[PDB]
């Protein structure tokens, strides 16, 4: 098609339907949308900042591996940049949107779907960009793997295994850490030039029933999955959270059925509670008492997975200390809430659950629970499922929080100290009520380390309160690096300021990487602006917020 | 000092001259070596290769980081290549010895040898390239951290803590995968600029009490050494076995004292035990029975520790399978011999201890040993200690197998199958009956995956044997690879052999690669070679072997 | 001379002699020194950062203009950093220290000391950079020219006419802008070549007995120093605190005596009687019944002067809010106190007299004195003397507030509104007593501005306490930014950081800054990072503090 929204920059309209009719040309025109469940890719649909703001000029869908060297061709050829997703279902890192408008959304999920391999004796599957956790999971289970292989899953399934992966998402089984369970990665680099990683780089030996595939089809080495250094420089990082590469295929590695599963919900009676909580927390993560990525939720985020704010309250200002303790009460819920599990031989389950409770029955109040002995809608119930791999859609419902509710995730790290953790609340929790907002979040337990996703929710039709919403991220940005904390992952508009946030030594860690991106992207197309990054064509004036 | 036997490329005695006068302005004469226990640095001491040939010019020795960067600066200036060493105790990968001969070796262990800190509440230890094994454990000791942190040794206490986890080296305890136990990397790339990364970037707040401090003296923010991530592209691996820059400080994970500690020994009787032990493995190792990295030994390999060849046979040839056999009895060892422990509480161990037992019982004479039940000298209560975080010089004995032995290690990777593990054992063992050299070698346990060091020792005086020694090597390779099977590191000649084994779609990898390496380093100075991966200056032709 | 403590960035020591050769061959021995009252020219002499920093290699003396372009010449060709001084005698912006190490400092002054021009019609003067204010009054009294043209002078005499006005420097006369007075600037870009600005581009008509004379030399046009702008782009600004030129020469505007002069005191007994004060200046200063700079200081400004801090106290610590009012008491000054001078004919003086008075006495216990009605030591009749263009070495006395005293000044800008000038002061109290520094300082009334000069002093031996006023100075920048206050100048550390503060669009000032840096001074040897402005060489990583 013709005349789209936004032209990416420098490139006159004539050229723009020049490309586009290639594109189609290439991929059918089913495939490449031109802008004049069912995730948006076109606009950032957690609107925080204005239009004309990280709105792409058309979604293109590759058929293929080919197709996505066609089309980066084409961007190299016409100067045109891409913005490639997997499945872009996170609104609240800005979903699909580009980061710099005109820009073509590359659709790598809606036909680079396939569950390519799932290898019992090495325990690792091999996944394309389409591949949701419900995907993997429902494969799963009509080959009868699902009592011999498990997953391990984000709070919500619809997301992407290999998109998450790359952007070093969570989970809450053992195998929690996404990134750290990949080996074996295929990427189509900026030139065009396939890459795999590791002992993917060690090719199959010929054989006569693997001849003449295109390289995109041929099989990998047996070692490309199960050890990911390969030899020389390890480059996987390189990929992750950049825009170094697109990512075609990933392998992740499963966890085989531990023959033994238990889930429990400690409830912590006062807000205080967290710091003796985290104080605990810390030993029994390191020291191996705490299998999976346990964790700390605060009473509104399971609060809001059972019920919206007009159903506990009438008030337009955020809850109060009361408040937010008589919700606890009516939920049978701590004020702080700690979620985990235990995996294998009940033998071995049992010492490590008494263990457990032992240290967590030296804060007054505390009590434990199973899923059985909670109500049928509990969060347990529905996280007893997330613990052991199997993917749900349940806990999407805290979204709707306000009514035309949109979300942002400001997510600093915290060391795992009662002392830290609590700071990092105090700090979040004034600067939210100075907003106007409720505080909402979780701490995920990682060995020494604790993610802190505070769930920003608004009003996306409201200019006053998303401009709260907008003084209120950059303001915890700030905040939480003048206490040395810094956010792990944000949305397209916050990009820059985290980057500009490590730059120890006068920005060495975003100069170097300034460098390998022009290096191989001499022409800039691949995603200008990801995580800050800004390929020399792209003035820092005229594009960082 | 005046003239060198070896200049580097390209540059004039008078440069040399200059440049050293330089260098010795900078760090004083008793730093700055010119070649006109205490491991060699100018050489490759296990000669394999003929003179000439990675011969260093002369060693370095920075004071501090400041005199890493006026090195740097001076060999931009003079494009002088300079090779980076932290201890260089490993003969076997050529220890200290540059690739390209004239090049100025960097010892950065002699001065650059703090441990800076030791973390318990986040159970991490920040070093330098001088601190071994044997040092952090000397420090844990003298501030009585030992009963509540362990380390993680590799078979030899005296190598670099942080040498040995940027080159990817593995150890015998639960946090045996070294490289994926760093978090914090403080790297001097070519162009002199100091970096640290992931949450390395982020910078700690300015106090009182660490203004005007030079970067390289500042602390570092708080999750530094607790998250590896930071934010964006995760750049860390590029300095893994690669020339991309001069690691300086990097931060290792520490073992919180599990409270529970059993070593032992399993023996498997015959020579073909290996296939149902590694199926046995297999399981195990994925669930979680298999707490550390256990090791498979071949019985010479523990033959070796306790005794020369001379003191089990006057033959010159290689021992036979009867001998073998006959020497496994005499030392009430098998054929083949795993070594592993158990982490934790008793009543854990006992269940796991019953699981192992249990399934190894189904091979024919096995016998499961501790400590305690085997001699004094034996190899087990050696890796009691090894397994348990706590460093030895025992273990080298081997390396003299034969009179002036030096050794050279072909390590090849193979999947956690018995069917693998025997096929490339016995691909392993042809060649070196081949060159009639005694087989000698080890299995390390990965959880996917088996690291597998064949030990090729042989005469360094000998040219007859060194030149079988070489065509073994580049024939294992070669062969290894025919079988799909690369190898994770290697001893500077077979580096380009090594790399071209990566060439899934024509060299993809490799040429990515020459495009980062380009790109930081211009001039080319940093350690052209490493890896298989030359700066454009050093053309391939001259260079590679 | 040989060997330098330390060499300018990429130069070799061989490099370094040729130079110093050349340079002693051009202006003699006696004027180019070698590192290896009477202000230093060699380092920071309020020592604040460590050392290594702000070191000079060595000091060069122009004899003429010539000799400043051969010099530039060599710096060009060796690619030789120079930095330029006049003077150097303000410590507390570092004096004459260089910014990066290994720098020329090029002494102007030392040989470029005429009073060019003294003209009575136009009533201007044309200086050179050695020509301080002592020397221009002398260079008046011994021609008579006292009594028909006044100067304008900063606190101390002892500084360059020249060089404080390009610095943007004030003084205490109607006349006190000293930037806004110039008019004819000759200049030596980093080309080598001469440029004299507005209509100082405007030759002098040919006439017999100017011929053959150096452009350096030649005389300038009619209308060349009564009127700044010439035609076309007003570049003059461009050599304001900038390191775009070498400013040789320069043309000040002088005040024709005003036939009547009254200098006098108002004393504020309390310490917020500051914001009346300021409501009350506002007005009066915007409707011109104030005529010079009038100044408010506080204090133990005025104690100072008088006094060193034992001569009031014993305490270590800082002086409390009692101990600051017995003072006031003791020497008959206010808390605040308002220094002033009404110019001209007897019946406007008393007008305008009448007029401050009035309004002043709406202030509780205000106390109104001229010279005459104060000590003889007092403030009032050393500024009297000040405000009538008489320059002098007393107030000097306060840098010795502390015994090895060192001082430096924090900068910021306020509005001409109590609220304002309260909110300011408050934040730089706090601080100030934070790192136990007695708060000392000045607002120095701009027409719709003030500038308000914090005198931080410590003790340059004490490690503890410069790191305290390295706390204090950044920790009162990143405050002044947020409460939207910039800083006017600063010292050779802070450069970077203050312009770091004016980043107004993405740094949009700075960049547009480089570009015209960069073009003008490709080698980038003019003085590489004053106010904060680099050209491409100096990698922003390596050197930014």
């Amino acid at each position: 098609e013709f005349r789209p929204l936004t032209l990416p920059p420098k490139l006159s309209l004539s050229d723009f339907n020049e490309f586009i009719q290639d594109i189609i040309r290439i991929v059918g025109s089913e495939n490449v949308e031109v802008i004049s469940m069912k995730p948006t890719h076109t606009h950032d649909p957690t609107h925080v900042m204005d239009q004309d703001y990280f709105l792409a000029s058309a979604i293109v869908a590759p058929r293929n591996v080919a197709d996505v060297q066609s089309i980066v061709g084409l961007a190299n050829k016409f100067s045109f940049p891409l913005w490639p997703i997997s499945i872009g279902r996170n609104s609240g890192y800005g979903g699909a949107a580009p980061r710099v408008s005109g820009s073509v959304v590359l659709d790598m999920g809606k036909n680079m779907n396939r569950v390519l391999e799932v290898n019992v004796e090495g325990a690792y599957c091999v996944v394309e960009p389409g591949v949701t956790y419900h995907d993997l999971h429902n494969y799963l289970e009509a080959n009868n793997l699902r009592d011999k292989l498990w997953l391990d899953v984000p709070d919500l399934g619809g997301g992407s295994v290999l998109g998450n992966a790359v952007e070093r998402g969570v989970g809450y089984t053992p195998y929690g850490d996404h990134w750290m369970m990949h080996s074996g990665m295929e990427v189509v680099l900026a030139n065009g030039e396939l890459l795999r990683t590791g002992m993917g780089a060690l090719p199959d030996p010929k054989r006569p029933e693997t001849m003449g595939l295109k390289p995109e089809d041929q099989p990998w080495s047996k070692i490309a999955h199960l050890f990911p250094y390969g030899f020389g420089p390890y480059i996987d990082g390189l990929f992750s959270q950049s825009n170094m590469g697109i990512v075609t295929k990933i392998g992740i590695w499963l966890m085989p059925n531990p023959g033994g599963y238990q889930s429990y919900l400690i409830t912590l009676p006062k807000d205080g509670d967290l710091k003796q909580a985290v104080d605990i927390i810390r030993p029994l993560r390191l020291g191996m008492a705490l299998q999976n990525v346990p964790t700390i939720r605060h009473i509104l985020l399971d609060a809001a997975v059972l019920g919206d704010k007009r159903s506990y309250s009438s008030r337009t200002e955020p809850l109060s200390d009361e408040e937010l303790d008589k919700i606890a009460k009516q939920l049978n819920l701590g004020r702080w809430n700690f979620y985990g599990a235990l995996y294998g031989p009940e033998p071995i389950r049992r010492v490590l659950w008494e263990t457990i409770k032992d240290a967590f029955s030296a804060i007054p109040g505390v009590k434990f629970y199973f899923p059985e002995d909670t109500p049928e809608n509990s969060v347990l119930r529905v996280r007893d499922k997330t613990m052991q791999g199997i993917p749900t859609y349940d806990e999407l419902k805290w979204i709707d929080w306000l009514p035309n509710g949109a979300h942002l995730f400001f997510s600093p790290i915290a060391k795992v100290s009662g002392e830290d953790a609590m700071m990092q609340y105090a700090v979040t929790k004034k600067r939210c009520q100075e907003a106007g907002l409720d505080f909402i979040g979780t701490f995920t337990v990682g060995m020494r380390e604790m993610h802190h996703i505070v769930c920003i929710v608004f009003n996306k039709k409201d200019l006053i309160q998303k401009r709260k919403v907008q003084w209120l991220m950059r303001t915890l940005i700030d905040d939480c690096a003048a206490n040395g904390w810094g956010e792990y992952r944000t949305h397209l508009a916050f990009m820059d300021q985290i980057m500009e946030t490590y730059n120890w030594n006068n920005s060495s860690f975003l100069r170097f990487n300034e460098v390998l991106k022009n290096a191989v992207d001499p022409n800039g197309i691949i995603a200008p602006g990801k995580s800050g990054v800004w390929p020399s064509q792209y003035s820092h004036v005229t594009w960082k917020l």
